[PDB]
């Protein structure tokens, strides 16, 4: 239904990530002393407008905002697609993947940026994931 909500369908328990919503947004690590900033189902004041996400030393975008939660294997996820033009001799965008795993007791972490996709992959750890 996109909107920031997703059931299991196994069990039809309702995760909801609308609390992390909001424009201000939340930030990750990135490299050595940059960051990327994100916004959680909508864009990032800091970012362009519609981006989701974006490097912090340049606000160039890794991803469009969307609401499109998706469950699979236990994991909540966002995909923000269609990001900036990446470094790629075959025309690329930055894409970001963003997964919400259990965690029963929250910042987000890059833990992978794959060249070859372009794709920053994160990692969140958060009781809104559990059920
Ligand atoms: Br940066
Ligand atoms: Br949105
Ligand atoms: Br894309
Ligand atoms: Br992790």
């Amino acid at each position: 239904h996109d909107d920031c909500q997703v059931t299991n369908p196994s069990t039809g328990h309702l995760f909801d990530l609308s609390s992390l919503s909001g424009r201000a947004g939340f930030t990750a690590a990135y490299s050595e002393k940059g960051l990327v900033y994100m916004s959680i189902c909508g864009e990032n004041e800091n970012c362009p407008p519609g981006v989701g996400a974006c490097f912090g030393q340049t606000r160039i975008s890794v991803g469009k905002a969307n609401k499109r939660l998706r469950y699979v294997d236990q994991v909540l996820q966002l995909v923000y697609k269609d990001g900036s033009p990446c470094p790629s001799k075959s025309g690329l965008s930055y894409k970001s993947v963003i997964s919400f795993v259990c965690r029963p007791e929250n910042r987000p972490m890059l833990i992978s940026l794959d060249k070859q996709t372009c794709t920053l992959f994160f990692s969140w750890h958060t009781p809104l994931a559990c059920e």
